[PDB]
C-alpha cells in the first residue's frame, strides 16, 4: 500500500545567496519581465545556457540521489541550494513571483509546483523535484520524477512511461520540424495506458528569460503552425495524470493538487534545436 493524501508542512527560514551571485530581474518584485523576447538564440547566449543547464543537472542530480524514505522535500532543497549558490548561480524560483524556495519539490499527487517543507519522503513516494539555474544572464530548467523506497507497479510504471514519453518528444527535436510533433508524440503515447497528459501547463521558451512567451504544448493540437529552428531553447515537460485531469490549488496559492488525489509524473529538459538535430542543455 502507499500513502495517503499529502497536507502542506512549514517553511525553514529563507536560504540566503552570497551578494556576488546576481539576482534576476524579478527577485523581489510581483511579477517578472518575460514572455516577449525573441525565441532564437545567440551562438553566445547558447553557449552561456550549456553552463546554465550543466549547473542545474548537476543541482537535480544531487538532490535526486537524496531521495529516500526518511528525507525531508526541505532536506532537498538545501542541497539544491547549496549546489547552486556554490556554483555561483542563483536559484531561478528562489523570489520568482514571491515563490520561497529554491527548488520545487511535488510528491505523489502534487502536479507541479510543491514548496519544499517539512514534508518527509516514505516508502512508495514518487517526488518530482524541478530545479532552475541562473547564471551567466540565462536559465536553465529541468526536473525529474524520483522514486523512493519500492513503489507500487502502477506508480512505478507511471514514471517510466512518463519519463520514456519524454525521451520520445526530445528525440522527434530537429529543425523544420512543427513544435507540434512534441505534444502529438507524447499524448499518443501516454494514450496507450489509459494516462491523461496536463493541457494547462506546458513547456516553454527559455533564455535570458525563464519563460520567454514561446509555449511548448504536450497534448497534441496540430493548428499550432511553430516550427523548429536551429538555435531555439525551449522545454519539454510533460505532467501525466493516472487519473482524471482536475486539479485545485492549495491555500498557499501554489501547490498544485490532482482533484481525485491520484498520482501523476513529470521529466523535463532544455533542449537547444541544433543544425541536424537535438543537443540537451541540462545534461551532467
Ligand atoms: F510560477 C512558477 C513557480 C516555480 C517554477 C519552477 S517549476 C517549473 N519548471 N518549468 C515550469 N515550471 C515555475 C513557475
Ligand atoms: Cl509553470
Ligand atoms: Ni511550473
Ligand atoms: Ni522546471
Ligand atoms: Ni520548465
Amino acid at each position: 500500500p502507499s500513502r495517503t493524501a499529502l497536507s502542506p508542512g512549514v517553511l525553514s527560514p529563507t536560504r540566503p545567496v552570497p551578494n556576488w551571485i546576481a539576482r534576476p530581474e524579478y527577485v523581489g518584485k510581483p511579477a517578472a519581465q518575460e514572455g516577449s523576447e525573441p525565441w532564437v538564440q545567440t551562438p553566445e547566449v547558447i553557449e552561456k545556457m550549456r553552463v546554465a543547464g550543466r549547473i542545474a543537472a548537476g543541482a537535480l542530480a544531487e538532490a535526486g540521489k537524496a531521495v529516500a524514505p526518511g528525507v525531508t522535500t526541505d532536506e532537498l532543497d538545501r542541497i539544491a541550494h547549496e549546489y547552486l549558490v556554490d556554483n555561483g548561480a542563483y536559484p531561478s524560483t528562489l523570489g520568482y513571483k514571491g515563490f520561497p524556495k529554491s527548488c520545487c519539490t511535488s510528491l505523489n499527487e502534487v502536479i507541479c509546483h510543491g514548496i519544499p517543507d517539512s514534508t518527509v519522503i516514505t516508502d512508495g513516494d514518487i517526488v518530482n523535484i524541478d530545479v532552475t539555474a541562473y547564471i551567466g544572464g540565462v536559465h536553465g530548467d529541468t526536473n525529474a520524477t524520483f522514486p523512493a523506497g519500492d513503489v507500487a507497479d502502477e506508480h512505478r510504471l507511471l514514471v517510466d512511461r512518463t519519463r520514456e514519453a519524454t525521451m520520445r518528444a526530445i528525440n522527434t527535436v530537429k529543425p523544420g520540424r512543427a513544435l507540434s510533433v512534441i505534444g502529438r508524440v507524447i499524448e499518443s503515447y501516454a494514450n496507450r495506458f489509459g494516462y491523461n497528459v496536463v493541457r494547462d501547463f506546458t513547456g516553454h521558451g527559455i533564455g535570458t528569460t525563464f519563460h520567454n512567451g514561446l509555449v511548448v504544448l504536450h497534448y497534441d493540437q496540430p493548428a499550432v503552425e511553430t516550427i523548429m529552428q536551429p538555435g531555439m531553447t525551449f522545454t519539454i515537460e510533460p505532467m501525466i495524470n493516472l487519473g482524471a485531469l482536475d486539479y485545485e490549488i492549495w491555500d498557499d496559492g501554489w501547490t498544485v493538487v490532482t482533484k481525485d488525489r491520484k498520482w501523476t509524473a513529470q521529466f523535463e529538459h532544455t533542449l537547444l534545436v541544433t543544425d541536424t538535430g537535438v543537443e540537451i542543455l541540462t545534461c551532467l
